[PDB]
């Protein structure tokens, strides 16, 4: 927190480093999710090409997104308010003991710009000793950006359920997404899960020709970070993304709806051709119930914690 390194370091002619430190907080109780914005500095258009975790120890996750409207204009906040008004766009997630994986050779996530993000949202959770003077913490991230084009563009694909209910106490409740893939082709390299307490498994697929092929399974009461595809799957006109999360209602009172309450989110990275590429993409439906019956044995068995 006496660091002199400057919200914007020039790196050569076309590349700057982003500092985005979290300006002297101090997490009270534990649990604690602290947020802070960054402008971009540039107007135009700009791409994300590498990212440096810079956590303190205590810091317990982070995650980075960009959006055009913060949910405050203050110095910090509390995530519980908001991230983004507008929509927020998961560049990046941090945990610690994941690994958080890098952007492949040649890939940025295009910001600025007329249809880019104009700013970055952080949020750092806090895991706290009660004594310490009123610790000051500067976590957060450095991002590397360069105005040169790069050859694949980084996005999200966005599948969440919002029909499906859980009646309490039925052990097994699947909540399934589906939808048709329309796009020139997109090549998932990474994907993160996310529910609250009743998730047990979040499971997504590309489905070609009725043949399934994992994009990436997870539990997730684990850390949420982004976990690395093996291989990238490539996803391409005709295919369909299918996600399942199972869900547990045991020791529920009460039936609790999939709308932030539970969530069923899966957030698939991918990179694409520059010139044929979007940055964001979502699926909010279930097109292909159907198929759900010959969905592979798989992505039922449960990832204990
Ligand atoms: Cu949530």
């Amino acid at each position: 927190c006496l660091g002199t390194i400057g919200p914007v370091t020039p790196l050569d002619a076309s590349d700057f480093a982003l500092d985005i430190r979290m300006p002297g907080v101090t997490p009270k109780e534990s649990d604690t999710y602290f947020c802070m914005s960054m402008r971009l500095p540039v107007d135009e258009e700009a791409f994300v090409i590498d990212f440096k975790p810079r956590a303190s120890d205590t810091v317990h996750h982070m995650l980075l997104f960009g959006c055009n409207m913060p949910s405050s204009t203050g110095s910090y906040w509390f995530c519980d308010e908001g991230t983004c008004t507008d929509k927020a766009n998961i560049l990046y997630a941090w945990a610690r003991n994941a690994p958080p994986t890098r952007l492949p050779k040649g890939v940025g996530f295009r910001v600025g710009g007329e249809t880019g993000s104009k700013y970055f949202v952080l949020q750092v959770a806090y895991g706290i000793s009660a004594f310490r003077d009123n610790h000051k913490d500067c976590s957060g991230v450095s991002v590397h950006l360069t105005r040169v084009p790069q050859p694949l563009i980084a996005g999200m694909y966005l599948m969440m359920s919002v029909d499906t209910v859980i009646p309490p106490g039925e052990k097994v409740v699947n909540a399934d997404i589906s939808c048709q893939y329309k796009m020139y082709p997109m090549h998932v390299f990474a994907y993160r899960v996310h529910t609250h307490h009743l998730g047990k498994v979040v499971s997504g697929y590309r489905v070609r020709n009725g043949q399934w092929t994992l994009i990436g399974r997870q539990n997730p009461q684990l850390p949420q970070a982004f976990y690395p595809v093996e291989h990238p799957v490539d996803v391409t006109f005709g295919d369909i993304l299918a996600a399942r999360c199972v869900f547990t209602g045991e020791g529920r009172t009460e039936a609790t709806h999939i709308g932030g309450d539970e969530m069923c989110n899966l957030y698939i990275m991918y990179y694409m051709e520059a010139k044929y590429a979007l940055s964001f993409m979502t699926c909010t439906k279930n097109v292909a119930p159907d198929m759900f019956r010959t969905i592979p044995a798989e992505a039922n068995i449960p990832i204990p914690v």
